[PDB]
């Protein structure tokens, strides 16, 4: 599995800010949009863009706060995340996309879907964010990992100053395990603990028992978007997966509209580190039945 980002830089000005990117591929087509969550980056797509790019445009953004994107000093809510996002889409003039998107990449491209649903031509997600009502349905053996991230002071402890969700949940959560060079590029954006805002606020804006109210309501908007969408859907999973179980992937195929599964093997939550070319070989076969 690859360990190098052979990808050539791109920036572009979005709320003041330097928001960096991937960027490859034909300019004259539906862009394909790559949507990373936490504690990730563009890196996480690295083995999966080369099997879409000879195809279609592949743009791949670091979230603000991650990555190679600027660092302004924010709260980190889903709301900063959705404002930035909202205004990198428009800076590069994107119309018509397909996402393919992962964990709050998920939950940001859900929302974008369901609030542009005429420039959306499908859907390809894995290991993405619903709500989970109480937290017994939570992963049991990570109920208190992310009970602890979401505690008053220990969380802060644990995840900006002694780097938790890079150094525990990332490798934890991948089946495989991560070399010491994909650690270190997982790890360069976050090699000050202040900049580490991102990483805790994300685990405490999950709609986990009901908490945060404002998270839950729109996660269960754009559910019920997704659940009458007649936009094609790939979802990819694995076993024993994390936040989609294997019976939960058995039940969103039948339920979701025009929906297409794919089991990728092994695998936790972070997918694309367990099976990226098969994530990346099934987008591309099944992107070209969503031109016309
Ligand atoms: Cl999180």
């Amino acid at each position: 599995i690859g360990t190098g980002f052979p990808f050539d830089p791109h920036y572009v000005e979005v709320l003041g800010e330097r928001m960096h990117y991937v960027d490859v591929g034909p300019r004259d087509g539906t862009p394909v949009l790559f949507l990373h969550g936490n504690p990730t980056s563009s890196y996480l797509w690295r083995n999966i863009i080369p099997h879409v790019a000879p195809s279609h445009r592949c743009i791949a953004p670091d979230l603000i706060g991650m990555g190679k994107s600027d660092k302004p000093d924010l709260d980190y809510f889903f709301d900063d995340h959705v404002r930035y996002l909202d205004a990198f889409i428009e800076a590069l003039g994107l119309e018509e996309v397909v996402l393919v998107i992962h964990d709050w990449g998920s939950a940001l491209g859900f929302h974008w879907a369901k609030r542009n649903p005429e420039r959306v031509k499908g859907i390809a997600c894995m290991e993405f964010i619903r709500p989970f009502p109480t937290w017994d349905e939570w992963p049991e053996f990570a109920r208190e990992t992310f009970q602890a991230f979401r505690t008053a002071d220990v969380g802060r402890e644990l995840i900006i100053d002694q780097n938790a969700f890079i150094e525990g949940a990332l490798p934890k959560y991948v089946v495989r395990p991560l070399t010491e060079v994909e650690m270190d590029h997982y790890r360069e954006p976050f090699l000050k603990p202040v900049d580490r805002e991102p990483l805790w606020r994300f685990p405490n804006e999950l709609p986990i028992a009901g908490e945060p109210a404002n998270i839950v309501a729109l996660v269960e908007a754009y559910m019920n978007w997704l659940h009458q969408s007649p936009v094609p859907k790939l979802l990819f999973w694995g076993t024993p997966g994390f936040i989609i179980p294997p019976a939960e992937a058995a039940r969103l195929a039948e339920s979701l509209p025009n929906c297409k599964t794919v089991d990728i093997g092994p695998g936790l939550h972070f997918l694309q580190e367990d099976n990226p070319d098969l994530i990346g070989s099934e987008i591309a076969r099944w992107l070209p039945a969503l031109h016309h």
